[PDB]
């Protein structure tokens, strides 16, 4: 199978390389050349004009982070794409995903729209998650393709923003959590602790994340919060003594201010007695 | 064997008591209130009628109220029975709390060690869960199998008492922001009809990745140094504000993202747009 991928960017150069790597033919193509000089070495074909990479593929990536720029690009060669598979990974919204899920279709086009959950450094690996939703035939007749990306690839439903609502969903805990990290090392740091000191420990807690991960889930999709093992008023204590030991060290504290307030919120809707998960109701009505 | 007593029977000391128990020692409690504590009795703990009478009965002392005023309450009266003791406050504080604790212990001859439980009570005891120790450091070493039954991954982390509350605060501070990402994760999936246990077997990838990044944040932040050419804060900025708007577009309260988001760009603002995540520190020490 020809596949083409559009931009490259470095989304677009990890792409055409875990391809490459898998043994695919692989055709390129950028505004900006000298991006693809080292594809090209690979094995990789460099292309003129868009119209000639989507017509040297049969699945066509595209990785331009622009919009406005993919747009421009994609619609005047439609009827070049018109009969192959177009896959959109540079994240978004589900509404632009829905959007040109719906140019796609108006025009015959096959239509996935993909989120890459990994560094670029990861495409390619068997662990590398990747999100595809869209044209089920489509996913289904190149999924080995799709595996070569990353071989923990999951098809996420037809509903073509659904790809995002799970990487939104996911980053959403990922950058959160990134931000609790730095914070709780700068706030180490105040008192001359290194962050290497604290970094073998922050593995109990890892192991304990991941068991709430499920305990969360339950309990936000049932709707009910058990109080047991300690109530919200209490965390909301807790967390406040987190503020209090960091802003007296000149720390900004904005984040945990914020998570503070939404428990409080929570409380104030008669959540006081309930778990962390009612902080859900916090989230839902500020 | 080493006879120890545990003074606070809320949920946390019914826990430590009961791996003491555990463990085989023999183990004198006390509540303020009866009542709690007649599991440990049926187990072989021995209910003392005074904290005077607790203190008297251990070598070594674990102290586990709500707040350590409470503890100065319950130690106060009973300061003269510690003396030449082993005394341990469970209890959660402050580091500048426990430097003054500390200060208390020495005008009656008390080693003292200030101790921080890292895990919920329902794994007080095994040999995965951890507890952080600071203070004087022969009570740690000559009880430190008392210790290790509490919880087999117990660390003594330093000299100055208040070393404890720094390593569970940095690490508490790591954990309620992610359980607050956690919980806002799923918010946003459940606006689309995606129930959270759909993503729940997703968020392993991130799990661990976060693995991988505590390591590298750490060196980094120790370093002075934010290589970006591993992914740069600028786009990552950028892929924040897409959660950002995305939740908020959806009627979502979005304050913690915000604040994410701007302590972000203040970093960027200061010329690290080319630097990796770690430089995130530098807006949280300069707002």
């Amino acid at each position: 199978t020809p596949v083409t991928v559009i931009g490259l960017g470095a989304m677009g150069r990890a792409l055409a390389g875990a391809l490459l790597d898998a043994g695919y033919p692989t055709t390129v193509w950028n505004r900006t050349a000298g991006r693809g000089e080292d594809l090209v070495a690979r094995g990789a074909t460099l292309a003129a004009s868009p119209a000639e990479a989507v017509r040297a593929g049969e699945v066509v990536l595209v990785c331009v982070v622009d919009y406005a720029a993919s747009q421009a690009i994609l619609e005047p060669v439609a009827a070049d794409l018109a009969g192959r598979v177009l896959v959109n990974v540079t994240s978004d919204s589900p509404e632009r995903a829905r959007e040109a899920a719906k140019w796609a279709d108006g025009h015959g086009i096959r239509y996935l729209d993909g989120a890459v959950m990994i560094p670029t450094v990861m495409v390619g690996s068997t662990d590398a998650l990747l999100f595809y939703a869209g044209d089920k035939s489509a996913y289904d007749e190149h999924e080995q393709v799709f595996t070569s990306l990353g071989g923990q690839s999951a098809y996420v439903g037809a509903d073509h923003g659904l790809a995002a609502v799970y990487e939104l969903s996911m980053i959403d805990f990922f950058w959160t959590s990134m931000s609790g990290l730095v914070h709780g090392y700068a706030l180490a740091a105040k008192d001359g602790v290194p962050a290497t000191s604290i970094a073998p420990f922050l593995k109990a807690h890892i192991s304990l994340l991941s068991l709430l991960i499920e305990v969360t889930a339950k309990d936000l999709d049932a709707g009910e919060y058990p109080g047991a093992e300690g109530n919200l008023a209490m965390e909301v204590e807790g967390i406040e003594h987190i503020l209090h030991a960091a802003e007296l060290r000149g720390l900004d504290v904005s984040v945990l201010r914020s998570v503070r307030d939404v428990a409080r919120r929570a409380v104030d809707l008669g959540h006081g007695a309930d778990s962390w998960s009612a902080t859900v109701e916090g989230a839902r009505n500020p």
